């Protein structure tokens, strides 16, 4: 009996699966391409950690994230697989419950991480409190057509403070601010579409985790997780926060995960 974890979003969330490689089973959770390859960590990512570390019965991983991704490139634009079209695949492959991936509605768990792109790149372009709500409005339509598949169990992460990676620390505290407070509003217009969408459902279940402050809490005292400091880069993913410039390390990945676990038990797979 498992849990069928259709995942979306970015280079946060990455492992390069393939939807024409090899596909989930039992002994093979992630599918493709081997659990820890693909990632931008060094290792496995919160997706594979999830999976196959702090999964409380079988889990399948089929993850539909993409890096450059932002939620749809009419309204901010960078690569060409945007989370729109991650979902688009998911409609072309997975939609239909095929053999392969025989889920409904009490067994398929909709995880999307997204909007890292969209604020770094229109938060000194846009204003915040009125294109915000235009970004989480085009996400509610994309989940609208997977709750019309028959998806009743959802999982958004908020947006996590990339304004404080070495990327944004080098251009100066007033951008790091200026990322910050557009963030601050995304966030909170995300929250309110999720709740929103739960009660005017009445049928979902629906986790928001809120990554911003667990990420926040070891930016602001790192020694206390590990880490020497809050912004050191090291690539083998373990010895800094970040694996580069822009992206945090399987270290930190397996910390969100096993703080993420708690929170995801009424979903089914922890």
């Amino acid at each position: 009996n498992p849990t069928y974890f259709f995942t979306f979003g970015d280079s946060y969330s990455q492992t390069g699966f393939s939807a024409s490689g090899t596909q989930p089973s039992a002994s093979n959770p992630m599918g493709n391409p081997d659990l820890g390859i693909g990632t931008t960590t060094n290792g496995p990512n919160w997706i594979g950690y999830l999976t196959t570390t702090e999964n409380a019965s079988l889990v399948l991983s089929y993850n539909l994230a993409a890096g450059g991704a932002t939620i749809d490139n009419a309204l901010v634009p960078f690569y060409p697989g945007d989370l729109a079209s991650q979902f688009r695949l998911f409609e072309d492959v997975y939609a239909d419950k095929p053999a392969s991936a025989p889920w409904s509605a009490e067994d398929a768990v909709f995880g999307v991480w997204i909007g890292i792109n969209d604020i770094g790149n229109a938060y000194y372009s846009t204003d915040a409190e009125t294109y915000t709500p235009k970004l989480i409005s085009r996400l509610e339509s994309l989940v609208e057509e997977v709750y019309k598949n028959g998806g009743r169990k959802f999982l958004f992460l908020n947006v996590p403070p990339t304004s404080r990676s070495p990327l944004f620390l080098e251009q100066g505290e007033e951008v790091v601010k200026q990322h910050a407070e557009y963030l601050s509003v995304y966030n909170e217009n995300l929250e309110g579409m999720v709740d929103d969408f739960t009660k005017k459902k009445g049928d979902v279940t629906t986790v928001l985790y809120d990554s911003w402050s667990f990420m926040t809490k070891i930016l602001d005292d790192p020694t206390a997780y590990g880490f020497p400091d809050a912004t050191c880069i090291n690539d083998d993913g373990t010895s800094c926060i970040w694996w580069d410039n822009y992206h945090p390390g399987m270290k930190y990945h397996l910390l969100q995960a096993e703080d993420m676990k708690p929170k995801l038990r009424k979903l089914g797979g922890w």
